[PDB]
Parts: structure tokens; C-alpha cells; sequence
């Protein structure tokens, strides 16, 4: 399925490479423009763990997922992916815990030690 594609076939993003976040461009967005430290940023996402749960969708709550770029907001995944994208493109991130929520996890959601898979749309993005 789509979470073993991403880790057979992902591209590392991570400054580091480490692998810790691999990403595949799903649909082609707009221009070369890719957001700003500090932008306002609108996107859609769903987020499985790897035992198949569906624990996150903003398509089910009817509202994108806003946050600031680069300010440690979202997970680190989420600011070093989204900083990849182009308004209107999809993209799948495959995130190591290291760059999502570690040993601690997050209650009830996630447990300790999760990779986790993400689709993402970027809506839109401005800065304040």
C-alpha cells in the first residue's frame, strides 16, 4: 500500500540524511514557490500508523490544519515537509519517530515509537 511505497521508494529530505523523513510527490503544485519561515500555512492531511489506524484526517473534521512554518508548531516531518512544498501539491512523508512524537508518543493517538504516514495538500500559504 501506499505507507510500504513511501518507505521502498521515498526521497530523504531530512537535512540530516538520516532517512528519518522520506517524501513522494504525488501531485505537482504551482509555480516554484515553496513557503516561508513564519508563513501562515492551510493544508489537508490524513495520518495512519503503521498498524493501518487512520488517527488523523482534517478531510473528516470539514477544516484544513493551519500553523505557522518552521516555528516547531506541528511535528519537526510536518516543518521540514511542508517547507518542500508547492501551493497545491500532494505529497506521502514517511516520518521516523525521531521526527514525529519519539518515545513519549501522544495520548491517546499515537503510541511511543511510531513512524508514521502522512498525505498532505498544501492549500495555501501567506505571510502575516
Amino acid at each position: 500500500g501506499a505507507p510500504a511505497t513511501v518507505t521502498e521508494q521515498g526521497e530523504d529530505i531530512t537535512s540530516k540524511k538520516d532517512r528519518g523523513v522520506l517524501k513522494i510527490v504525488k501531485r505537482v503544485g504551482n509555480g516554484e514557490e515553496t513557503p516561508m519561515i513564519g508563513d501562515k500555512v492551510y493544508v489537508h492531511y490524513k495520518g495512519k500508523l503503521s498498524n493501518g489506524k487512520k488517527f488523523d484526517s482534517s478531510h473528516d473534521r470539514n477544516e484544513p490544519f493551519v500553523f505557522s512554518l518552521g516555528k516547531g508548531q506541528v511535528i519537526k516531518a510536518w516543518d521540514i515537509g511542508v517547507a518542500t512544498m508547492k501551493k497545491g501539491e500532494i505529497c506521502h512523508l514517511l516520518c521516523k519517530p525521531e521526527y514525529a512524537y519519539g518515545s513519549a508518543g501522544s495520548l491517546p493517538k499515537i503510541p511511543s515509537n511510531a513512524t508514521l504516514f502522512f498525505e498532505i495538500e498544501l492549500l495555501d500559504f501567506k505571510g502575516e
